[PDB]
């Protein structure tokens, strides 16, 4: 029953309970508004601006906004009221002055936060549309800004807004796409439709709930599509005139532009100039209204986008029908990404192995690449949810995938889309912060949108719920912090074992041709097994082990590890390759050489027989023999304690990285420090496995098989100084390579490794923070750098895209 009234209740903040008619900014979407909502709460009379002739008018209540004398007192002047009627200047026309301290009216307990979020606002608009966006450009240059901000995958609207709100990856918050099916529910979820209003889709704790539970009041985040933008601004400004005990501290505004147009005209279509002018106009309204209320040096404002927009046309559609004969057995979630499942789970027929193989490298020009989800690059964090179908298609920028052509012509009207991989430049979006708490005229490096929840909590005095941000990593945006991060404590201390075992105690089936054996180089190799060159091979301290386990630090002339007695292989192996260092080969008599380590018992060692009896599984080394400093030191690289299991297919990638690329990187960057190691993520949750989760061992052994291998490659940002003597900031790139028994992912893998290997490594680029989650290690513990800067460094991603931003 919707028979009450909205008289003096327009946009009430406390949504009331059915049946009783609602007057809040969501009632439209629940068809439950009172009959007089429109009349009272959605006035349009006389438009949204004052003219010289409306000035000092007699308050007429039918007007959408007022230019009457009493209007400041009522809190419902038009945004431009002071300008037109009281000879004031527009906010944009004022010079910008640093806001060193909040300048808040009596009663404001804390600077309010306003989040101005724009759909489809591609990063490069900040430069390319600069001439038509004066307000936005003032915010950007007077406040703090990034050249761009990286969205989450998929680069769709709901996954990204709800990531902004929660600090979580879509796999965790549960909104994993524009549309989705959940099997435990048995239900679907669509942009259109009323199913999406049910609470059970929505995980984590969004900002407005974090605020509420901690005593801070929030304006709504969700606005109804049919409430125009100018009313939404006026509503925020009304709310800001409420009394202290009722007034919210955090507000959001959403724009459907420029996404809406961009889908029609493409990102840079001529029709795109006017949407950008409109957004800007709206921003101007807000800032003018803030200045009327004397809040313009009090409020923190965040101008943030959800995703970008790419050029995409109907004729750049790949059809599953041209790859499969069995197209009726499947369902496709289509578009800029693909997700395939069985059409009927009635069937023990449908087979995912065959589907994938039918979509792998089938046409030279193929504009997509199929994946089981757990083999997606780990940086996408797109797998740990039952709503993510096992089969995924990653689509080339600028293309679509559809099931069949009737699907595209009976179920070209579009020149723009989005949803691609979140490293793609076109998909990048924007960030500006302006206000007392933000820095002044400061550029910051690009960052990921998962990090903002933490900062908005900080801006508000809130303790963040657990999230996927690294709290501290964005402290450099803020003039005044309020959160001071500290390093997690080491949980397991290492053992420093000495020589305890005689070769004859080892029965590992391991042999080496090494018995061609001086007071000079016997003091020498004692210093190298104690830790003399550890100052050049371990540059930033030993990683801390953040869980309970048993492990040994092993020192060597050329490298230091790392060594786990539970997993029987290193957790980490560290080494430095200076610009001048030279590559050698594995001499022939040493090809099959594996040596027992006399610091480590037989029972905590790998054995060579298990590899002999395992026909799928070979082995490799974490510190490469190829980069030995001397023929004598090269014997160190063959220790059984440096060995790890590697599929032959994977050894081709790994040897190329070790033999060619490490040296190339040391050339380009003037020395690199490398840390490499294994990763175990059998349950694809992005988190280090306990031993009882490992699904594969080297046959007949307790030697677990890694899902991935990582490397972190550090040098000096100022590359005129060498890696092992760097005075200031560091530069890093990292990867997490999937440990696969075939190279089906690389369509040119039958060519020389120089044509396909490095391309794979780039696809599987990672943040040091990703590796931390996956290993339970903590890196960069002893540097000269501030911890904040190090957290920034740990969140960096090297993307391999060309010149990007705004
Ligand atoms: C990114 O960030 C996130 C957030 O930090 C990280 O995700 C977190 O990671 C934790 C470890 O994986 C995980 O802990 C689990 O949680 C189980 C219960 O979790 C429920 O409660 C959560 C809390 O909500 C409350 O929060 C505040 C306090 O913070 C309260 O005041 C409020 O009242 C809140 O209600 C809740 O968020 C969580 O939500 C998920 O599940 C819902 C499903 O209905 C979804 O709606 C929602 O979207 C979430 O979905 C994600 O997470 C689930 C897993 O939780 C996952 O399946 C989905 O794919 C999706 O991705 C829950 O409702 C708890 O029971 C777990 O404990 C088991 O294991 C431990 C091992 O030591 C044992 O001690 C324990 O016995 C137990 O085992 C038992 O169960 C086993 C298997 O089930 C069984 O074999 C065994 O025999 C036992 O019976 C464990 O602690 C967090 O829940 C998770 N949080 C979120 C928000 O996802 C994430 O890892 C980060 N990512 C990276 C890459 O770093
Ligand atoms: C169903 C549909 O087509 N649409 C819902 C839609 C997006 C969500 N809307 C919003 O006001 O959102 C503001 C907002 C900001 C931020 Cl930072 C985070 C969230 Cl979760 C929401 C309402 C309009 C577009
Ligand atoms: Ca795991
Ligand atoms: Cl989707
Ligand atoms: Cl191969
Ligand atoms: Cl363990
Ligand atoms: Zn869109």
């Amino acid at each position: 029953a919707t028979s009450g009234s909205c008289k003096g209740r327009c946009f009430e903040l406390q949504e009331v309970g059915p049946p009783d008619c609602r007057c809040d900014n969501l009632c439209k979407s629940y068809s439950s508004c009172c009959h007089d909502f429109d009349e009272l709460c959605l006035k349009t009379a006389r438009g949204w601006e004052c003219t010289k002739d409306r000035c000092g008018e007699v308050r007429n209540e039918e007007n959408a906004c007022h230019c009457s004398e009493d209007c400041l007192s009522r809190g419902d002047c038009c945004t431009n009221y002071q300008v037109v009627c009281k000879g004031e200047s527009h906010w944009v026309d004022d010079d910008c002055e640093e806001i060193k301290v909040p300048e808040c009216p009596a009663g404001f307990v804390r600077p309010p936060l306003i989040i101005f979020s724009v759909d489809g606002f591609r990063a490069s608009y900040m430069k390319k549309g600069s001439k038509v966006m004066p307000n936005i450009e003032k915010l950007r240059s007077c406040g703090t800004h990034a050249p761009y901000m990286r969205p989450v995958y998929p680069t769709k609207t709901f996954p990204n807004l709800y990531t902004l709100a929660t600090g979580l990856y879509p796999e965790s918050h549960g909104i994993v796409g524009n549309s989705m099916y959940d099997p435990v529910f048995d239900a679907s979820f669509h942009l259109r439709g009323r199913e999406k209003f049910n609470h059970r889709w929505w995980g984590g704790q969004p900002l407005w709930i974090t605020a509420t539970k901690q005593g801070v009041r929030a304006g709504t985040f969700f606005w109804s599509v049919s409430i125009p933008h100018e009313r939404r601004i006026l509503t925020i400004l009304q709310w800001l005139s409420l009394p202290d005990n009722e007034r919210p501290s955090v507000y959001a505004f959403y724009s459907e532009q420029p996404d809406f147009s961009g889908h029609k005209y493409g990102p840079f279509g001529p029709e795109m100039t006017n949407p950008l002018r409109e957004i800007d106009k709206t921003v101007g309204q807000l800032m003018d209204g803030l200045k009327q209320l004397r809040l313009h040096r009090c409020v923190n404002v965040i101008f943030v986008g959800d995703h970008g927009m790419e050029d995409v046309t109907c004729d750049r559609t790949e059809f599953l029908s041209n790859y499969l004969t069995n197209v009726d057995d499947i369902t496709l979630v289509p578009g800029t990404l693909g997700r395939i499942r069985a059409k009927s789970i009635n069937n023990s027929k449908y087979d995912p192995k065959t589907i994938i193989a039918a979509l792998t490298c089938k046409k030279p020009d193929q504009h997509f690449k199929p994946y089981m989800k757990q083999h997606l690059p780990k940086r996408l964090h797109y797998a740990n949810n039952r709503r993510i179908e096992d089969i995924h298609l990653l689509v080339d920028r600028r293309w679509h995938v559809a099931r069949k052509p009737l699907d595209v012509y009976k179920k070209c009207f579009f020149q723009g889309d989005h949803g691609f991989d979140n490293k793609v430049n076109s998909m990048q979006t924007v960030f500006v912060g302006y206000g007392p708490t933000f820095k002044y005229r400061t550029k910051v490096p690009p960052f990921e949108n998962i990090e903002l929840y933490n900062v908005m909590c900080d801006l508000l005095g809130l303790k963040p719920a657990p999230n996927n941000g690294t709290h501290g990593s964005l402290n450099h945006l803020l003039r005044t912090n309020t959160f001071r991060p500290t390093m997690p404590d080491e949980v397991s201390r290492p053992n420093y074992p000495g020589i305890m075992y005689l070769q004859s105690e080892f029965d590992l089936g391991c042999t080496c041709d090494d018995k061609v054996e001086n007071k000079l180089e016997e003091l020498n190799k004692r210093l190298h097994t104690k830790g003399s060159t550890k100052e050049r091979h371990l540059l930033y301290g030993r990683p801390a082990v953040l869980y309970r386990t048993s492990y040994d630090i092993l020192y060597h002339t050329d490298f230091e590890s790392g060594y786990s007695e539970i997993f029987l292989m290193p957790l980490w192996t560290s080494y430095t390759i200076s610009k001048q260092a030279e590559v050698s080969s594995i001499p022939e008599h040493l090809t099959n050489c594996v040596r027992p380590d006399v610091r480590v018992s037989p029972g905590f060692s790998q054995n060579c027989l298990a590899y002999k009896n395992d026909k799928q599984m070979s082995y490799g080394f974490l510190f490469p023999p190829y980069l030995s400093s001397s023929p004598e030191a090269k014997y160190d690289a063959f220790l059984v304690t440096n060995m790890v299991p590697m599929y032959p297919a994977f050894k081709r990638v790994w040897a190329y990285f070790q033999r060619v690329l490490v040296k190339k990187y040391a050339s380009e960057r003037n020395g690199v420090n490398v840390i490499s190691g294994p990763i175990f993520d059998y349950n694809y949750d992005g988190l280090r496995d306990t031993e009882d989760e490992i699904k594969q061992y080297v046959e007949g052994s307790s030697i677990p098989v890694p899902t991935h291998y990582y490397s972190i490659i550090t040098s000096c940002l100022d590359f005129t100084q060498p890696a092992d003597k760097c005075d200031g900031p560091l530069s890093v790139s990292s990867f997490i390579l999937p440990h696969r028994p075939d190279n089906d992912e690389s369509c040119n893998s039958s060519e020389d490794e120089s044509k396909w290997v490095e391309e794979l490594m780039k696809m599987h680029t990672a943040r040091v923070r990703d590796i931390e989650h996956l290993t339970g290690l903590d890196f960069y513990r002893k540097t000269s750098r501030s911890y904040s800067e190090i957290l920034t460094l740990k969140t960096y991603l090297h993307t391999y895209e060309s010149e990007i931003g705004g």
